[PDB]
């Protein structure tokens, strides 16, 4: 079976854990990053006949070596070279995620954005222009509400597309 390796990353409290649990099958490996007690979760899912290995990365605001988490996350991306990184973003806190997205691009990460908590933005009267984000960043943006079991299928399809290339 053709297999890819993808990574999830985002700011703390974006629902990354929820999306990780949704994306993956039941068999999740809970280890630690080498040398430290920082938890490392790994799982997988199959989609359209292909296997996607999922690595959860530590939640971070940047990749400028400001903490053990930023150091782990960056070392993984640069050295493991996942086939895709899914940058999970809080629809209600989109601006603060700008530097993370920018630094992912700078280090040359193949990127896809998952825009989570759309329901919460909806209830908070926060409108978000996804097409304008996609155009500006030149990366696909997948709107979802992982806690409402909304858009996980979209996320999986978008992932299977993004690992190829144009
Ligand atoms: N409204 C809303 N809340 C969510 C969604 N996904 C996750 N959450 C909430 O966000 C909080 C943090 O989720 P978590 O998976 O721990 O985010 P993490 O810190 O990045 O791992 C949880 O209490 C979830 O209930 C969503 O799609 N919509
Ligand atoms: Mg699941
Ligand atoms: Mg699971």
């Amino acid at each position: 079976m053709k297999s890819y390796e993808i990574a999830l990353i985002g700011n703390p409290n974006v629902g990354k854990s929820t999306i990780f649990n949704a994306l993956t099958g039941e068999n999740v490996y809970i280890g630690n990053w080498p040398g430290v007690t920082v938890e490392k979760k790994e799982g997988e899912f199959e989609y359209n006949g292909e296997k996607f290995k999922v690595v959860d990365l530590p939640g971070v605001y940047s990749l400028t070596a400001n903490s053990i988490d930023e150091i782990i996350a960056r070392d993984y991306i640069i050295n493991e070279k996942p086939d895709l990184v899914v940058n999970i973003v809080d629809a209600t806190a989109l601006e603060r995620n700008l530097y993370l997205t920018l630094q992912l691009m700078e280090m040359g990460a193949n990127l896809l954005l998952a825009l989570n908590k759309m329901d919460l933005a909806k209830s908070l009267g926060i409108e978000i222009d996804v097409d304008k984000l996609e155009k500006i960043l030149g990366v696909k943006v997948v709107p979802l509400s992982a806690a409402k079991k909304m858009g996980i299928e979209e996320l999986k399809k978008a992932i299977s597309i993004a690992v190829k290339d144009l």
